[PDB]
């Protein structure tokens, strides 16, 4: 097992390489996987009244989240791409994994899981839904489905398909769509290799090589006193700083709305600056802390998975307040990587 409070992962920054984007692929409205930038979208603001309840619901399609498609489409590309041993001592994940783990020690309200198999060297890592999670899921009340629809509503007036194009929020909103960056970074002495979606790309941006010059688009409710502010502080900008600082999106724009549903302001908060929110706060998270937290759990879950062995699972639970607890599992329903990917690495 491993522990959590933060006060064992306070002390210097750990080391984070600057990330570099390897490439990309997109999956379509039909969630069919295209190995090129197809769906990237551009970001074009303003020069807001944006009604983010707009097209909900009749230009509503959204993703069917059970189907559960783990590493797949990942794990098509690093197929695609094998060339360009590395791989060998790496960790293959998402982004939202590893997000997960920088949030873990501050993390009071959402649990989680990992699976963890190693392959040809490679330690790969899977989220697991846990029953809990997958009981709130099949009971979202209506209120929270429109909710999240208006966070991806949020994207269509912020963003066209072309560069410098309008907005067009006419259309549907279909959440089958994503462009997803795939990057190459390390972590102390743990290379890192995983793929992230991405919101839009900045023409303008003052350095146009990804993934600097990617954007992450935000939503969250209007604050009108410093203690409601506090509070976005400490709990939503940890949240969005481990989910940006990650793949190196240096900036986060958020929307504000109404409690009507209109986003009627803008903010743009520069990752780097995040932390600067809550630097002197009794209360606040720490950046050291996240990132020193996740390299203790990648040395974990590397000395935990001894055996090298694709239908072996080394799950990772953890609850808030608790250790991450590990217990060991084969084959169904566990096992994530697919007889298709590991045939045609064991053909090489
Ligand atoms: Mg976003």
């Amino acid at each position: 097992s491993l522990r959590t409070q933060p006060s064992l992962y306070s002390g210097p920054f750990p080391f984070y390489r600057r990330p570099s984007e390897l490439g990309c692929f997109s999956l379509d409205a039909q969630r069919q996987y295209h190995g090129d930038a197809r769906a990237l979208r551009y970001y074009s603001p303003p020069p807001p009244d944006f009604d983010l309840r707009d097209g909900y619901p009749d230009r509503y399609q959204p993703r069917d989240e059970e189907v559960q498609e783990r590493l797949d489409h990942l794990l098509r590309w690093v197929l695609e791409h094998r060339n360009q041993g590395w791989l060998a001592g790496a960790t293959v994940t998402w982004r939202g994994h590893l997000t997960k783990l920088l949030t873990t020690p501050y993390e009071r309200q959402e649990g989680w899981q990992l699976a963890a198999s190693r392959f040809q060297g490679t330690l790969y890592l899977s989220e697991v839904e846990t029953p809990a999670a997958r009981a709130q899921r099949l009971a979202r009340p209506p209120l929270l489905r429109e909710l999240m629809y208006m966070g991806y509503k949020f994207e269509q007036y912020m963003c066209a398909d072309k560069p410098g194009g309008s907005p067009d929020p006419s259309g549907e909103v279909n959440t089958n769509v994503a462009y997803c960056s795939v990057l190459r970074s390390r972590l102390g002495n743990h290379p890192l290799l995983f793929s992230g979606e991405v919101d839009c790309l900045n023409p303008q941006a003052p350095c146009t090589q990804p993934p600097s010059c990617y954007v992450e688009l935000k939503t969250s409710k209007e604050m009108h006193s410093p203690g409601q502010w506090r509070s976005f502080y400490r709990h939503k900008l940890l949240k969005w700083w481990a989910q940006s600082f990650l793949p190196g999106v240096p900036h986060v724009v958020a929307g504000f709305r109404n409690p009507e549903g209109f986003v009627c302001s803008l903010k743009t908060f520069p990752t780097m600056e995040m932390f600067e929110n809550v630097r002197n706060d009794r209360e606040g998270w720490n950046p050291s802390v996240c990132m020193n937290f996740c390299a203790a759990f990648l040395s974990f879950a590397q000395s935990t998975v001894v055996q090298d062995d694709p239908r072996l699972v080394h799950l990772f639970s953890w609850e808030p307040g608790g250790p991450v607890t590990v217990s060991v599992h084969r084959d169904a329903p566990y096992a994530f990587l697919p007889s298709w990917y590991v045939e045609t690495m064991t053909q090489d």
